[PDB]
């Protein structure tokens, strides 16, 4: 019953222009034993064909086209609803090159386990070969990949999240390099066996081989586990590439801010989860003459240009956003993006008229079908209607405030890099670093609230493809060797500082544009601030608070730098620096020592 790759339907008609690709596909198919192989082209005809098949399988239902054109709802197995960090691995030759922020296993050992799992795993299924490009196709060092998957849901979402199909395949030419990304849901079928809507396995691995730039995923069909052009490539493999190649692959939104002068400024900003980063990515300024446009809300790849500035490009082609919390009152721009359709929603609730809903959204719907397919009733049912990690997957080109530069292969020059977290105390509303190395320290020690303060360096804690210490040294090196006058200025922002009574000291949301204005003025040397032990911090009089109904005392409190509080912060930072381990750069320790000395 086992078939030699040659005889598997679809391989007879494979593209032969790139033999490295063909040989790999044949080797994989020989192992996994699919019923047939399909090379995807990313076309609209293909997209609708795959969607019809997904509706037939029950994986999708078609949403009301009057409310969302060409849009679908998928409900997952309740065991498969999120990234699984504990099952995510960096399999470098040596453990130290994974480092203390990563899960490591000997690559030989991992390969033995996963090759065993992959044997026959695609029986009864189509194996898709999905060529894709990271970033605009016009790039100079363009990063290509091919994802092999047995999940049609994956193919459809990869079409939205990446530049998928024909154009990428042509870019590979006859022997071009590409990231080999292998995926299976791990649910082989017998002939004539009825499938389920969302196949998956209890056994999961999301494995990365940084040296060879390979990704092997098994067992999950969900999000970042299975859409391998998301963080597996965009952050984990790409950070290793960037390490070796002299650039930066980072977990940052990309924002375009335009001043009343009509001059544009681009910012890259790293936040952990639960810090409202999507709200900031789609900022609507509240002060006259200031406008904002978005280039991305997840990943930024930064490379030096010929002029010595750092240029950012978004490697992604679509948004994969957490649905709950998204609503018309706080992110109308996200809602408008979704309104234009062409969206796959996963684990949200279904309204009686074929629309979608999730916690936080307006409407007070009286009845819903929840993410498990069950009746839900307003102000009665005690379970969430949409899964807390439910998703919309939507083309970026539909965003009404998308910057025209979004598809430029050279990207946009970055004026400022921002780091942020949620802190009830201690950390002011905004601080500017004293210089690049201090900036690296600020990013490296990024703290944010946890069940208490979690360190999430550059918001990359779960996503580094190599040792965290070496990553810090890489940031230090790029700054050392750059033209200092052209490096982005580094800032830290805390929108979330609280008074002792629990009030929010800063109103946030669109009002964050007032902080961004200070940042732009500092870049232009048009604003002052106080020199404090932690960096430059504005006084209330340094911010534009015109038209803002806010207690000046609350804003002063938001901006305060209390030496006692920062002395208490020191041992927390020190235990983190110790955790970083043997590869902690002396340059980072230097900045800790300097902070300690300034504090007295």
């Amino acid at each position: 019953s086992h078939m030699t790759s040659a005889t598997i339907p679809g391989l007879d008609t494979a593209p032969t222009n790139h033999q490295g690709l063909l040989s790999w596909v044949e080797e994989v198919a020989e192992l996994t034993q699919p019923d047939r192989v399909v090379f995807t082209d990313g076309s609209e005809e293909e997209f609708q064909r795959l969607c019809d098949q997904l509706v037939e399988a029950g994986t999708f239902i078609r949403l009301n086209p009057e409310k969302h054109k060409n849009s679908y709802l998928a409900l997952s197995d309740p065991s498969d609803v999120a990234r699984v960090e504990s099952r995510t691995y960096i399999c470098s030759a040596k453990e130290i090159d994974a480092g203390p922020t990563n899960n490591w296993m000997d690559p030989g050992e991992m390969r033995s386990i996963m090759k065993d799992l992959y044997r026959g795993c695609m029986r009864g299924r189509t194996m898709y070969v999905v060529p894709f490009c990271m970033g605009p196709l016009g790039a100079e060092d363009p990063k290509l990949g091919v994802e092999i998957t047995d999940s049609e849901y994956v193919v459809v979402s990869m079409r939205t999240m990446t530049r998928m199909g024909k154009a990428a395949l042509e870019k590979m030419g006859d022997d071009g390099f590409f990231v080999k990304a292998l995926h299976s849901v791990g649910a082989p079928l017998e002939p004539g066996q009825k499938d389920v809507a969302w196949p998956c396995s209890e056994t999961k691995y999301i494995t990365h081989f940084p040296e060879t730039r390979e990704i092997w995923s098994y067992g999950s069909g969900y999000g970042g586990n299975a859409l391998l052009g998301k963080k597996c490539y965009s952050l984990r493999i790409a950070s290793a590439m960037a390490h070796d190649e002299g650039w930066l692959a980072e977990h940052m939104l990309i924002l375009k801010l335009i001043s009343p002068e009509n001059k544009a400024y681009y910012f890259a900003a790293a936040f952990p989860s639960a810090c409202g980063k999507t709200n900031l990515a789609m900022l609507q300024p509240t002060i006259p003459g200031w406008r904002a446009e978005t280039l991305g809300d997840d990943i930024a790849w930064m490379r030096f240009g010929k002029d010595g500035r750092l240029y950012a490009v978004n490697p992604e082609f679509g948004f994969f956003g957490v649905a709950p919390g998204t609503n018309w009152k706080s992110n109308p721009n996200a809602m408008r993006t979704i309104a234009a359709g062409n969206t796959v929603f996963t684990n949200v609730a279904l309204t009686d008229d074929g629309d979608v809903w999730w916690e936080g959204l307006e409407g007070d719907p009286q009845h819903l079908i929840d993410w498990k397919g069950n009746d839900w009733y307003f102000r009665e049912t005690e379970t969430n209607a949409a899964h807390p990690n439910s998703r919309y997957c939507t083309p970026m080109s539909q965003c009404p405030i998308l910057a025209p530069e979004w598809d430029d292969p050279q990207g946009v020059p970055i004026s400022g890099i921002l780091f942020g977290g949620r802190r009830k105390t201690t950390v002011p509303l905004v601080t500017e670093a004293r210089d690049w190395q201090h900036g690296v320290f600020i990013g490296a020690t990024l703290g944010s609230e946890q069940t208490n303060v979690r360190r999430d360096p550059m918001a990359m804690l779960p996503f580094l493809g190599y040792n965290v210490g070496d990553y810090f040294q890489h940031w230090i090196n790029l700054g050392k060797h750059a033209d200092e006058s052209k490096l982005p200025k580094v800032f830290f922002v805390n929108w979330f500082r609280r008074g002792d009574d629990g009030r929010f000291l800063w109103p946030g949301f669109g009002e964050n544009s007032r902080v961004l204005k200070w940042i732009v003025d500092r870049i232009e040397h048009k604003a002052g601030g106080a020199t404090t032990p932690i960096g430059t911090v504005p006084a209330v009089e340094d911010l534009d608070l015109d038209g803002l109904d806010v207690d000046a005392a609350d804003v002063a409190a938001a901006l305060a730098v209390d030496a006692d509080e920062w002395r208490q912060e020191l041992p927390l930072i020190e235990e983190w620096l110790q955790f970083v381990g043997e590869k902690l750069p002396t340059g980072v320790k230097d900045e800790f020592d300097a902070l300690k000395e300034r504090l007295g």
